[PDB]
């Protein structure tokens, strides 16, 4: 069943193949069963054998980037750049399309190219991961600190050109990259911002440049392959504090978003990304779900009253943490407990008074809040058997009243479809996100099916509520485009036509962000 | 001599002008010597007539806007637009393309759509000045404030496109943009983020909504037409505190600067843009330039030092505003009377302590760091005869011996062209600016050629230094786009097959940042 490329013969693709291995070595080219078993979606979702890739390409250089893109543009090879290629909840390393080569550009290319103490930021090819980052910080002992996603496996830029966030001041990563180097479709090599001007040593210290501002235009993008990125490092403060605050009522929800919203819009008393997680997100942290209830289908109430009692959580758990000199700490995080503390039955704990089994979320958010990488969120997957997960983030404003619908919404739709709502609520700066988790066993095709159509529900659903994804999986990126479509559909036929400006051959990660070019479309 | 557009008769443009009169109304369609002598830069820069309008069309509404492309696109007519057509400094309303037709879209669009107390935000239309909106939260007594240019009677909209500073921590008018509505070169209409999704509330709340996040392609650009577009406000302080610092040395600049950055970095104690302008420029700001010498070419030594003992004021003179509660502002201008107090001869005064005549400045930036709109900056053309600007700004690490080689660089070369070194330095985050003004007598056409050769000199000087401007004149579009020619200006062919795709016709803005379409490039 070889896997071959769109329209690309046994011949012309054993030539590229050879092309290929010409450019970054025969041991750095896979093309075969058992070799490109590994880069399958670590957490498949559907029944059905859904992306496979013909080839995986590890190249060690910028140029040899370009070599490979020139390549698969003679070809006409779709090509897939991944850096780490554990974008998991979102598809790993698999390809939109099917029959695309792999470009790994972090295998090989993962050197921390410069760390600045002075004016604070880092340099980096896309194979440097958040423990990589951080090592090196630890290691020169260096006063800056990291802002990293939950899980610390991944590429610092892989997650950043995907918009992701992370829970420190400096949660909103795409606002902290500063310059890129990008390869270009037809495998023309591109600096962005100050970059652009030979000499220039702000290429990380100023993000904007000159003329019209085009980074934001690579990010959750098929428009290139980036092969350096820059990003700001906030400085280690003098000291910090993380703190819980459980809230007995599932109805406290509306109260809670409506206070936190006043305290995290100044970026103060509320300094990092305040984040509101439910009950069954504690309970998965630390046990399985047979420890709960037995039966198949939805928890019933004294389930979670259990749960509660036991781990001594509220329904709503919410995470904060200061930073800063110690009075200024304390004088924030008593108007944090002035202000929650009008809610009845709001206890308030720090990450030295909980070391019982509900405190292990407080343990690992003080880690997170804090520039520490983990992988304490794998531990969700062993709620269930076989377990991996699909995430759902629908984006609205933060209002109580809408936070209450989201979570009726939600929970609703899932329990039809006999699933857990492991849900939270968190805040940016003025804006909403629901991000529910949800966990399904992989083993089952059934149960992998039953995912896909539920997310494509609630994302149905959602949208006609008024609420977008900021980020989905590869299988529903066409669906959440379709979300988008004001104007009849406008913001997509934008984004079609610089993509075939750029990709007229329509090489790069065809579908992404539900963008295709010509040659794909009507299909 | 009828101003036409580029191989258009004088008969199409007559059919086009009537179709043009057709979608706005009679009124607003301008199209003769007399009405379109108002358009014409007020500060002009070469000896030679350049730029000269074949019409004025004023639209109302966005579907006007985008009736207008249509027909441009018919007829091969160029558009430029503009919303208040100020922007001085740079070229006020005059197309880079001789024969274009001016849209002035902010004579009618000029409505402020929404603020929104709650959440911090307001969404307006390109008419919209910092008076018009600053006049609007007085009237409503708002909790908001706004963040002003020097000039307050420009546009929102426009500034903010222009990638616009300010000097409240809202400083970076971009990254607080969020959403905009607009037209694309042939006439389509387009919302950005969650705009794009109906029913969504986090237009102005969120960003980057979902794919690829273009709205930076819409500052500097001419990739479309903006009707409207949102910005965040933050909240007005309890309280507010300005002061200066008055340097003796001319050589306290290395020493400054590396004070300025630790002060600075993160965000405190020096909370808004610390702005260090020298004396040249607080004495154009009271006084004429008969006053103080009155030889044609450069200042004498002595002339300096009587500004100074005159003014009582050092040759450098720093400007910071600091906001909060009045425990936070004391310790805060502490700090940095600790920190800048380690420099021989450096006296403190508060905007209490200063109401003599050099004290002007002072009482101008506390209303201009405080969202105040003034015009202030105007008297600074007082300096000399039928006085008018250029701008110059230079982008730099910030560093104490990169400043002192931009001062030596800059001064030697605006002397050898008989003009004053009006200059300061400002600090974004991790960025240096080197504000540059040039003040020069717009009736004499000898005056304004050696101007525009002067910049032209400055500009390629600092390039070869590794210095790009942040921002430009219409007048140096080309030449500072011609800086950023990193991988064989591999940037600017990036925004041309970008122009390309979405410009087909070339109707909008030709030559903007340096962008020209297909159609005028050989030229
Ligand atoms: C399972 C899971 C995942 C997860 C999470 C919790 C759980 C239980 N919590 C997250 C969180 O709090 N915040 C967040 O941002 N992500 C979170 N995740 C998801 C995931 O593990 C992380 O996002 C991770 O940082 C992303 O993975 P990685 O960093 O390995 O990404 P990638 O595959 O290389 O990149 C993803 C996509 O980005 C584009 N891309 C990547 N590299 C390039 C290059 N060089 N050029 C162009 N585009 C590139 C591609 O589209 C790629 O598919
Ligand atoms: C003379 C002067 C100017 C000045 C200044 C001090 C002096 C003495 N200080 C400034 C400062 O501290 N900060 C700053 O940002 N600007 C400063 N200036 C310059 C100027 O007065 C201001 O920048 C002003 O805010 C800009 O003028 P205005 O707001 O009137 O701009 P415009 O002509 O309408 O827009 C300029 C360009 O933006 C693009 N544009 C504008 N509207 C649109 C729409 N609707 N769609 C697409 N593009 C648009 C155009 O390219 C236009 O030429």
């Amino acid at each position: 069943t070889r896997t071959l490329p769109p329209g690309v013969s046994d011949e012309r693709f054993d030539a590229a193949l050879q092309r290929f291995r010409d450019v970054v070595g025969d041991k750095w080219v896979l093309s075969t069963a058992d070799e490109l078993e590994a880069f399958r979606d670590p957490y498949p979702v559907g029944a059905a054998e859904a992306n496979l890739p013909s080839a995986v390409v590890s190249p060690e250089s910028t140029e040899q980037v370009q070599d490979i893109v020139r390549i698969a543009n003679e070809y006409g090879i779709p090509l897939h750049p991944v850096s780490t290629g554990k974008n998991n909840g979102y598809g790993g390393a698999a390809p939109r399309l099917s029959g695309s080569v792999i470009v790994k550009t972090g295998e090989r290319m993962n050197r921390i190219l410069e760390v600045n103490e002075k004016y604070g930021y880092a340099l980096l090819e896309p194979g440097v991961t958040y423990f990589d980052l951080y090592e090196y910080l630890q290691s020169h002992d260096s006063g800056l600190m990291l802002d990293c996603p939950d899980l610390g496996w991944g590429s610092v830029v892989g997650n950043t050109l995907d918009r992701g966030v992370g829970y420190t001041p400096y949660g909103d990563h795409f606002m902290w990259q500063t310059g890129l180097e990008v390869v270009l479709p037809q495998g023309e090599v591109m600096r962005t911002g100050m970059g652009a001007l030979p000499g220039s040593d702000a290429w990380q210290l100023f993000p904007y440049g000159f003329g019209p501002f085009p980074d934001g235009m690579f990010t959750q993008s098929n428009l290139g392959i980036v092969t350096k990125m820059g990003i700001a490092l906030m400085q280690r403060p003098p000291a910090s504090q993380s703190f819980l605050i459980t809230f007995d009522k599932e109805e406290d929800l509306e109260q809670i978003v409506d206070i936190m919203l006043p305290l995290r819009i100044n970026m103060a008393p509320l300094q990092n990304v305040p984040v509101l997680q439910n009950i069954f997100m504690h309970a998965a942290a630390v046990s399985k779900r047979t420890e709960w209830f037995d039966g198949d289908g939805p928890m019933p109430a004294e389930a979670i009253e259990r749960m509660k009692k036991d781990l001594d959580l509220g329904f709503w758990n919410f995470y904060g943490t200061l930073y800063g000199p110690p009075p200024l700490i304390e004088m924030y995080y008593g108007m944090i407990k002035e202000a929650f503390g009008k809610i009845p039955g709001a206890r308030f704990f720090t990450h030295e008074e909980r070391d019982d089994r509900g405190g292990h979320v407080l343990q690992d958010r003080h880690k997170i809040n804090n520039g520490i990488p983990s992988l304490d969120d794998l531990q969700l997957l062993d709620w269930v058997p076989n377990g991996g997960h699909i995430g759902f983030v629908p984006v609205s404003a933060p209002d109580g009243r809408e936070a209450m619908k989201q979570f009726e919404m939600v929970r609703n739709r899932a329990n039809e479809y006999n699933k857990d709502y492991m849900a939270g609520f968190t805040i940016g700066l003025r804006e909403m996100y629901h991000v529910c988790l949800f966990i399904y066993d992989t083993a089952d095709p059934e149960a992998r099916e039953e995912i896909l159509q539920m997310t494509k529900v609630l994302v149905r659903e959602a949208a006609e509520a008024g609420y977008g994804e900021y980020r989905t999986h590869n299988a529903l990126m066409d669906d959440v485009m379709a979300t988008f479509n004001w104007g009849d559909g406008a913001l997509l036929k934008f984004h079609e036509k610089i993509k075939d400006a750029l990709d007229p051959n329509g090489i790069i990660a065809p579908g992404k962000s539900g963008i295709w070019p010509q040659r794909f479309r009507g299909q």
